[PDB]
């Protein structure tokens, strides 16, 4: 593009969505120079996000947006408060500082890329004369359950909204229960996340296009849907191969660590960026752990024996190891792990594909549940532990499974294949990288 074109790139501060946006826009910038990137999300996201060194892509600037936090705003209680205060006053607040970057670089946006659930996109690219290119972070399978919302609480009653009987809501999808369906599409309808997520479903079709972080190969007949709802959609994934960003970090030598360890023998476990099991799952988990023998990873979250407990601590020191971060894609790029205990984020999903490794899935919030059900009964590449939740039964079972002499082993095979198409997708020739392609023409013209 010309040194006229000025791309606004709004990102989500919650969760991991940020990031795998900023890694879409550096590959962009690296290839649009000229081009004037700015990117736009909450002081605090930023400053986790733009530490990196030399990572100072020149046309990249990032910009940061009130979180629509009260003043003198303290904690409370639940941890969703922040992220409902930050939804209900996103819309002036981004258009604020947008309008800022406006004024100073002297250009007007030409191109607005956002994560889908700034529904709001359509509008704010249509008071500026610009392009609307929103970015699902997620699965196709998702994705097009919020375009359905209304076509499912339409077929959806008194029976369906309490698991007593089963809707069927995706194409080539198994049937599900109301508990399975993301928080907002069935319940708590009312609630901003909700709100929000909804208004996606309904905004999306007026965008320029629609981009994904997924691979065509994932889900034929959902993305056949989605193909026919939006102007263009754009398998833009997985983003661990079409994206940079590095992160090879390895502070606690877990990669060395994996060396001295045969093959499929090492436990991977982490739940996301955000998620720490509640306190009888944990001691489940810990003690499931020294009672099964099998070596193993564990993210943790910073807080060590604050949850932990201390003898388990330093008991388990020699079978198995517990980080604050791990270098999580590489992990799982190693031979010697041979299971994922993980709460299915889709980051997490699209990085295990691509290692090629069986997986363990405790869900907890948002799509985490269709996600189980697309890798344990769509994909077959894994299987998710008993009743959702983790306890000694229910781990080792699901260990015993997976490190198991068959099940494990087919599981494993299905995922390598799955791995094949990844890499596929991505060469030049694959629709990826073509989608990719015109993506960065769309967003750059
Ligand atoms: O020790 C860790 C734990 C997590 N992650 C990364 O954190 C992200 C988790 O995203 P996901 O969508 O799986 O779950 P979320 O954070 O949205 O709940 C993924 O990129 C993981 O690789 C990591 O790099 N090291």
């Amino acid at each position: 593009g010309n040194n006229l074109l000025h791309v606004a790139v709004l990102a989500f501060p919650f969760g991991t969505h940020a990031a795998p946006l900023l890694s879409l826009v550096k590959k962009i910038a690296t290839e649009a120079p000229k081009v004037t990137f700015s990117f736009f999300c909450t002081t605090t996201t930023n400053d986790t996000l733009f530490s990196r060194s030399n990572e100072f892509l020149p046309n990249i600037k990032y910009y940061n947006v009130h979180d629509g936090l009260p003043k003198g705003y303290v904690s409370s209680g639940n941890p969703r408060e922040p992220i409902f205060l930050f939804i209900k006053a996103m819309q002036e607040n981004f258009k604020h500082v947008i309008d800022e970057a406006v004024a100073e670089t002297g250009k007007n946006i030409t191109c607005l890329v956002t994560d889908a659930f700034f529904w709001f996109g359509a509008d704010l690219a249509e008071e500026m004369h610009a392009k609307w290119v929103p970015l699902w972070t997620a699965g196709p399978h998702s994705l097009l359950t919020h375009v359905y919302t209304d076509l499912i609480r339409e077929k959806t009653g008194s029976k369906e909204v309490h698991d007593v009987k089963s809707i069927d809501v995706l194409p080539g999808f198994p049937e599900l229960k109301a508990s399975d369906l993301p928080e907002g599409v069935i319940k708590d309808i009312d609630v901003p996340f909700a709100t929000m997520l909804h208004k996606m479903g309904l905004e999306l079709p007026r965008a320029n296009a629609v981009a994904i972080n997924s691979f065509a190969t994932i889900h034929p007949l959902i993305e056949n849907e989605l193909n026919s709802k939006f102007k263009l959609l754009l398998n833009v994934g997985p983003f661990n191969l079409t994206t940079p960003q590095r992160k090879v970090s390895d502070e606690h030598g877990c990669l060395e660590w994996l060396d001295q360890h045969e093959n499929s023998s090492v436990v991977y476990i982490s739940f996301g960026s955000v998620v720490t099991p509640p306190p009888h799952e944990l001691t489940a988990l810990a003690e499931s752990l020294e009672e099964c023998g099998f070596p193993f990873i564990w993210s943790f979250r910073g807080d060590p024996k604050e949850k932990l407990p201390k003898g388990f601590l330093e008991r388990t020191k020699t079978k198995g190891k517990i980080v604050a971060w791990a270098p999580q894609v590489e992990i799982l790029k190693h031979s010697s792990v041979g299971v994922f205990l993980t709460h299915s984020g889709w980051n997490s999903v699209l990085e295990c594909i691509v290692g090629g490794v069986p997986m363990i899935s405790r869900p907890f919030f948002g799509d985490q549940g269709l996600n189980t059900i697309l890798t344990e009964s769509v994909l077959e590449i894994g299987v998710g532990v008993d009743n959702g939740v983790l306890t000694k039964e229910s781990i080792k079972k699901a260990l015993e499974l997976t490190m198991s002499s068959e099940k494990g082993g087919i599981m494993r095979q299905k995922i390598v294949k799955l791995k094949e198409s990844a890499f596929k997708a991505v060469e030049q020739n694959g629709t990826s990288a073509m989608d990719f392609t015109t993506l960065i023409q769309i967003v750059t013209s």
